[PDB]
């Protein structure tokens, strides 16, 4: 089952959110969704995939039902058994992804920042907290 945190004020420039988890030491692949409402099939203004079984981390946006063009941040930091952290950062023009220590990808605005409303997590992941700041 998901994990949705809904946030029905939206999001601004200056948002932080800080995920705290750990990867299973069987996962394959688990993502962190930025959508724009509760219905399924929403819009998604930035889908942030780490894949442990191809080696690499996908970012996208979704609309309409349909994927974008994906980008890819460098390797994989990520391990099976290995605890994380991430935060999205929300800035004017785009999404600042730090993982551990080190920004890790920017991936500019696709959608209008102001229509997200809800964050999920899903896939092979264990949760400890999803904090907005």
């Amino acid at each position: 089952v998901p994990h949705k945190s809904s946030l029905p004020e939206g999001i601004r420039p200056g948002t932080v959110l800080r995920i705290r988890g750990l990867v299973p030491p069987n996962a394959s692949r688990f993502h962190v969704n930025l959508l724009c409402g509760e219905e399924q099939g929403s819009d998604a203004a930035l889908h942030f995939n780490p894949r442990l079984d191809t080696s690499e981390v996908v970012f996208n946006s979704k609309e309409q039902g349909s994927w974008g063009r994906e980008e890819r941040g460098p390797g994989v930091p990520f391990q099976r058994g290995q605890p994380f952290e991430v935060l999205i950062i929300a800035s004017d023009d785009g999404f600042k992804a730090v993982v551990g220590d080190a920004q890790y990808h920017h991936f500019r605005h696709r959608l209008p920042l102001a229509r997200v409303r809800l964050v999920e997590v899903g896939g092979d992941v264990q949760l400890d907290s999803v904090r907005i700041f």
